[PDB]
């Protein structure tokens, strides 16, 4: 049918390196269309910019709109802003990788989330598109762990790179339209909404060390913001079996000694700056 | 040997039927003693009162500052309401059954924070007290499910079920001290005071229809609370499979239906339904 196969919509290196994929092993540019995020500059930036790597390889940026009566096209979001409408398409042929492991952790925030509700591991997941979000059926899933002392930009870095696998893994079956998927489950399911999340951390020490440590690393992200204890940012918390006493808070120059309920230590580190 | 070998501190049908097995089994009523809670007046209702057991079996009411120097004394915590210090007591023979799956669900209201947190399982687990709210170390441990429909009423009561259970399990060995225990993990341990729990609770339908379910089921405990939808009171949730839409609010005379962001069919049933 149409010249135009696959729409790959969305930013950040899973979105690149995804599209050089399959630029360099399945489709031309000319069969290829994309859809940046609103807020892609064009240039590169502590992640590469999706409209600079289309534009420098001859791929043609589109909206929505153009792209709603392409017969059998394949559209993949890869961190994609817009929540589509599934009957606006001809095409079936819907599909994203979303950052956890469903049916846990839909909507947003999903490098915080896991963190903050104690998780021990995360995950990726490829499913079809349809119209709630991340409720689709899923097709693929890989699971991996957070480590104890793993902040949210180092979730978010996993992401990325276990996104990008899982698409390498599956784009062939669905190229060719020979996936196989199942619904989701009620139970587990779980989602938060950007009002959810405050992203300026004001943190509970009436609570266990492990969830003060937990609170504390959830929300560093230092592209985006670091958690302050008494005006100081913190880069990195620590937490280790020791026990030292319950409800321990010390401020040093460089870090903070604190346990919760159960006396555990944590060394929040202080930003250098 | 002193007089008395053993207090039973606390409240409801797990002290009471605690007690009532060590009368029965291992001592007689003039060495023991009860330390009930500061709301306990001596009357069975929803819950039997240890105070009125012990009235009526004569075993003696005591205060903490009573038993710190006893020497040996077993001292058993079954939903007591005070946080003692060890160093108080010459023994260190001192235990509690706690309502949650240690290390998970240190503090209060351990029949809403499981729900509320979508858990799929709970657990009762007797351990030694240290000065820590339930820190010290797991001696022995029963998980079981949180039924998909199951209220926080409903939760207690296998609380009270399983941990009546598990103290009649490990008393033989608390008796002889040849119990073994281990020490609690780091990883995994959480903890809700109070403050943490608003009771009277604001739904946030903004959430899965599994998450919206588990906030109506997490109130539903009729003798303190039930949770409100629009001027209604809520006496049972039942979340089903069945895909109805995404978002769906509709009140009827008896019952709401809802479904949350992923559109799965909850009923709410109001109390007032016949
Ligand atoms: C905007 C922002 C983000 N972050 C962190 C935490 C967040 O999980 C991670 C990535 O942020 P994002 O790229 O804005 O996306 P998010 O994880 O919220 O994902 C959501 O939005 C994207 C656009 C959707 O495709 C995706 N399916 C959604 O889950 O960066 C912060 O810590 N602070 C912030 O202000
Ligand atoms: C007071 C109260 C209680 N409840 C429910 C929820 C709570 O888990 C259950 C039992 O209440 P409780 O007897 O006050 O005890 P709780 O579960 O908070 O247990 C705590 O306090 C008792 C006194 C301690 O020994 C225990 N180890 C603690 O976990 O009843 C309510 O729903 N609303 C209430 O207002
Ligand atoms: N229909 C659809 N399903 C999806 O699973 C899906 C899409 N479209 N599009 C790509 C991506 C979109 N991800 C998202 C997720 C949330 C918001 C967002 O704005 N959330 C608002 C709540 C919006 C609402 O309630 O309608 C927020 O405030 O959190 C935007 C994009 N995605 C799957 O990843
Ligand atoms: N030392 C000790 N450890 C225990 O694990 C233990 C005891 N005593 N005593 C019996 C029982 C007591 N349980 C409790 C638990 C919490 C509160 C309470 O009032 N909590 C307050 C916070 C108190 C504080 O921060 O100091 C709250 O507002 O939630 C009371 C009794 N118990 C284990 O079951
Ligand atoms: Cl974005
Ligand atoms: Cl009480």
């Amino acid at each position: 049918g149409h010249m135009i196969k696959i729409c790959i919509a969305g930013k950040n290196n899973i979105a690149v390196n995804s599209l050089q994929f399959i630029l360099k092993n399945y489709f031309e540019a000319d069969q290829i269309v994309v859809i940046p995020n609103k807020n892609d500059k064009g240039i590169d930036s502590w992640q590469k910019s999706l409209l600079k790597f289309a534009l420098d390889n001859n791929i043609k940026i589109v909206t929505l709109d153009e792209i709603y009566n392409i017969e059998q096209i394949i559209f993949f979001s890869l961190e994609f802003d817009q929540i589509i409408k599934i009957e606006n398409f001809k095409s079936d042929r819907l599909f994203n990788i979303h950052f956890s492991a469903l049916p846990k952790y839909k909507g947003v925030f999903t490098s915080i989330t896991p963190i903050l509700n104690n998780e021990l591991e995360s995950g990726v997941t490829l499913h079809r598109i349809d119209n709630g979000i991340d409720t689709g059926n899923i097709i693929d899933q890989h699971c991996f762990p957070i480590d104890i002392n793993d902040t949210a930009r180092d979730l978010y870095f996993n992401y990325l790179k276990y996104g990008e696998s899982i698409f390498k893994k599956n784009i062939q079956t669905i190229i060719n339209n020979s996936y196989k998927d199942l619904k989701q489950t009620n139970i587990n399911s779980s989602y938060f909404s950007r009002k959810d999340i405050n992203l300026v951390h004001k943190i509970n020490f009436k609570k266990t060390s492990f969830e003060i440590h937990n609170q504390i690393r959830a929300f560093i992200f230092q592209e985006y913001q670091l958690p302050i204890i008494n005006n100081s940012k913190i880069i990195k918390s620590i937490l280790a079996n020791e026990f030292i006493g319950y409800n321990v808070f010390e401020e040093f120059e460089n870090y903070f000694i604190i346990s919760g309920i159960d006396g555990f230590k944590i060394i929040a580190q202080k930003l250098n700056k």
